[PDB]
């Protein structure tokens, strides 16, 4: 058996990640979970599942749990218990923006591996949490379509050989609109994304491309890359998952229907991986793939993504604060969707970098950046 | 450091492995060759690498090279010994044709790696060679686009998880047109292709798919796999070049320059890559990757691969000896196009198969249809 913890059981990928579980009793086992907000899921897994510690993100729900179970924890502090809990033998963190950055950090630090599916844990503080690893003897699954991907292809390579890897963007809702009409964009329009959801914060992400964005950081770091390392390439049916090229021109590319179960799953088994019941990527059914290149004035957030990369420090920490708080202003219709790409680039015009942050200043910095006045 | 040896160097293949041993004197020395045939090339590669085994076709023809160093050898034997030259560390097997089978496996009794660019050789002793290169714990690599990437594909995982295999397809001159328009065809409309490099057989295996249904069968070799794998496409852009699919449902895959330098290094530097300097492929100026079904009503010549798989034994002898002199006899302007389908038809349903043939039975099944009268 492995004993599996989800940190962000309520969202797509942990509902993803249970149902890999509800299909492999025999390897798997749901040890551990975090919720936050939605407490009718949780009894359904708890009533299914039989994990022993469950933490609520709010400490007025852990009543209407209480019946159900014994061990409830609620808060900050729930996190790492439940991302420390020592029968866990692999954590899964489903959260998303820095709220899981901690989580993992103090998880580590116990010896316990990370299969991780929170992006910007890698964005804030890789290089931070990478050498963490190393020390501990702890590795970093990666659990995301694009670097599940890139992982995969460097399975028996030497990482030494990479020319470079290119990641896919399907471009989101907007793909096919100018700037000029992207004035005129509603929140109902933005939330209708093309391949995949995934929720809404990712949704307006990728149409904004901070998705994107935040993956070539978190490639950065993942497999040691360099700035011209790391490409981009617009692919509208999203089959092609990314792709890297050695130095001999030789270029490998993992491919699916955007799924992500089997990330997730591989992410368990590795490096067997085992059976997944559920239809194959039929080439013929999809008949065509496409590529663009890459537009930076079309989608100037992964042109400040880039920019967060070089400038290196702090910049990614509020890169992803400030959108973080962008993105909920405009799913609460208190901003227009271009001002997400203008609030970030105040911000960060404005930042005083920090070259090596130690966690405190990082968790500082983000503080700062989602309690700040944007007027 | 690897002593690299190359037995059809006069080749269009052995050529281009000349090349990637030029551009890297820091891995790779040519330190035997052979040669029928062009006597010339012999003396300007002689002159290069000066390397210290040699192999002629013809005795008659080891007396101009005697001056220009020691160690000669010509005929059946000569292949022999600069195939197991105990300096040699890989050798690459370049020669097309039936004359490939034997050096190979001399090579793997001596201990010798090999990198197999003769399809014949797996096509017609696949158990043969891959029990024996299991049994001499050595490893058969491949040069050609389509089993290089299966071997990039599976390399760092377990075969045994494998669901299916995918081959690629471009379709041949004709992928456009349907069996009934081929009756109007012409020896010199089949080889508008592409493959035209060094194609003149290549490219009719193209157009009629036998080069792929080749390939199926020695795919099933090489990777030990069962029939219902390997599966084929068509991919008229032939940027992808072959699919891996797990059990897990992960789909590898190696995207490629239509280049035969790329997988000739590979195959030197098996579990090491090195520098190939080349223009790499440009994803956005190809703008799409088309695919449809394979169609086997309209290319019978893959089914006859599928079938001379589903038969085993010496069925598949049949199949490259027939398939040669039909596409030969149709470039002599003897044939017609859709004949070649019809004449290995006949032959197949007719041959009265051997089970489990040894290299003496399988090369005389060979001559025998290769010498007969149609
Ligand atoms: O793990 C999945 N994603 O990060 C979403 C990929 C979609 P996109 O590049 O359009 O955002
Ligand atoms: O061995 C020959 N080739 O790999 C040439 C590929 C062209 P085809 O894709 O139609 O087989």
């Amino acid at each position: 058996m492995k004993n599996i913890a989800i940190l962000g059981a309520s969202g797509s990928i942990g509902q993803q990640a249970i149902d890999v579980i509800a299909r492999h009793p025999e390897s798997f086992n749901l040890i551990s979970f975090t919720v936050g907000k939605n407490i009718e899921f949780a009894i359904e897994v708890i009533e299914k599942f039989k994990p022993e510690i469950v933490s609520v993100q709010d400490e007025a729900d852990v009543e209407r749990l209480k019946p159900y179970h014994s061990n409830i924890v609620s808060g900050r502090q729930g996190l790492i218990d439940v991302s420390t809990y020592e029968k866990n033998d692999l954590v899964l963190n489903a959260l998303l923006g820095s709220v899981g950055l901690e989580p993992t950090m103090k998880a580590i630090e116990a010896g316990k591996n990370i299969a991780l599916a929170n992006k910007e844990t890698l964005v804030v503080a890789g290089k931070l949490v990478m050498t963490h690893a190393k020390r501990y003897g702890v590795d970093i699954l990666p659990v995301d379509s694009e670097h599940a991907a890139i992982f995969q292809c460097l399975n028996g390579e030497d990482m030494h050989k990479i020319k470079n890897v290119t990641i896919t963007a399907s471009g989101g809702s907007f793909r096919e609109l100018t700037r000029e009409q992207l004035e005129h964009v509603t929140v109902g329009d933005a939330l209708n994304h093309p391949n995949w959801s995934m929720g809404n914060k990712i949704t307006i992400d990728s149409a904004t491309m901070m998705n994107k964005g935040f993956e070539v950081i978190e490639a950065k770091w993942l497999f040691d890359l360099k700035i011209d390392q790391i490409k981009t390439i617009l692919h509208k049916e999203s089959i092609i998952h990314s792709l890297v090229e050695f130095v001999d021109t030789s270029v490998m590319a993992q491919l699916g229907t955007p799924d992500m179960r089997m990330p997730i799953q591989y992410a368990f088994t590795y490096p067997e991986r085992i059976e997944h019941r559920a239809p194959s990527l039929d080439l013929v059914q999809v008949a065509q793939l496409h590529f663009q290149e890459m537009d930076l004035d079309r989608y100037r957030c992964l042109k400040f993504a880039y920019d967060a990369l070089r400038i290196g420090g702090s910049m990614p920490v509020v890169l992803n604060a400030v959108n973080e708080v962008a993105v909920a202003k405009f799913l609460n219709h208190e901003i227009t969707f271009l001002e997400i790409e203008h609030m970030i680039e105040r911000e960060m015009s404005a930042h005083e970098v920090i070259p090596d942050p130690s966690l405190e200043e990082i968790l500082e910095i983000d503080h700062y950046y989602k309690t700040k006045s944007y007027e």
